[PDB]
């Protein structure tokens, strides 16, 4: 699946493209954060993964460092690093989701719509990295 | 407009019966309060009015005291009809249906709705209660 | 956990009562139907069970039938508990709390939730009714 | 004057289409898939000029394309901008419908109805009088 066509149709915005610095480590982000999104990982404009997260910058930090964390499954982190070393384009796209809550005499029940959309998107696109 | 049937199928629960004290005013209640409810007023087991309120105890106290018209600009017509009913020996009951709150949060913040705002107009069109407009 | 207080706090409305006849049969139930609810079983006014159902008249009659037929293939612990309550001469009541549905639609289609699915777990954690196997 | 690109990323407005004139000076027809239940933004030379809401985007844009030919102020403003050689784009933020069904039947809330007023207040676009 070509990313740019999925982006237009399902309202994903390009959030960032990862780049290696002078010494081969992934440059950290210095752009505004996004919360409660479905994210798509694209390699060379091909959709490879559909994810969900409450904090996009935090998630991307995780992908940035996962394979280097001795204290800690970091396969996706490994693949992102490998792809960057070969010179492939790695991008994160984000689709904005929401929180819905109802408060009755039982208290508050909340639903993060990312929880609903992730499975539908994964079934819809069958991304390679989604197993 | 039979209250008993309506109560069952729409989960209205009888909240209180009103009555006059020796001075011709409505007795105070000693009942746990209820909040964010659709309320129904029934007279001799017949539905006469559908309302909504955030605070049922407060609303009922409003009907209790509105007759005295401390606030000349407040609507005292329903209070007047309630006192007339009691004066004529009729039974006056309040029923309450419990509603809730719905919220949604986006990048900006939180929009919240009390469902009484959604249900009230629908109940009024559905029942066409005598005291509603 | 007393059913009187629970019923008012959570708007449980009494739906029906079960009763044995002279030869020990659960009399028939003349009751309108009630769909999509949390139901409560009360024994001597005390909450013993929180259930959920798409169709309450059907669920109750299931209980009645299993007991009258002495059917033990049912996954029948509850039916067996109800019958011994009845036999011990206790009062057996069902209450219902009306629930509803929530739907959301976007380009992915329509997502929907029956609130009974949300409430049952919370009532069980709240009251720990005896008959609810956790 | 808010720059469309800033708004786009911050509030997830995606570029929907750029209007073009045909040789007869008429606005070309839309060729892209439709979108429903959106907040739309009108941008002229990358500047936000208007925030609106619609259940059917192609329908609304078609209205702007044909309105002056039949209050059609915005339509007229869009035509003059295009004739002046200015870039005119529509951006869209995807919204949704929520429904509740109980004993009363079905009550529905369209989020475009919630979000439109907030964006208009937030950005205070020139065309939003």
């Amino acid at each position: 699946h070509h990313m740019k066509e999925i982006a237009t149709e399902y309202s994903f915005i390009k959030y960032t493209e990862l780049e290696l610095d002078d010494n081969g480590s992934i440059k950290q982000l210095s752009i505004p954060n996004k919360y409660n999104v479905i994210y798509a990982i694209a390699i060379n404009d091909e959709l490879v993964y559909i994810g969900k997260t409450k904090n996009l910058r935090k998630r991307i930090n995780y992908y940035r460092t996962a394979i280097n964390r001795k204290d800690k499954d970091s396969t996706k982190s490994a693949l992102i690093h490998s792809a960057l070393k070969e010179g492939s384009k790695v991008e994160f796209y984000a689709r904005q989701c929401f929180n819905l809550s109802m408060t009755n005499e039982l208290g508050t029940m909340t639903i993060a719509t990312i929880d609903l959309e992730a499975p539908l998107f994964i079934k819809l696109f069958n991304p390679p990295w989604n197993i």
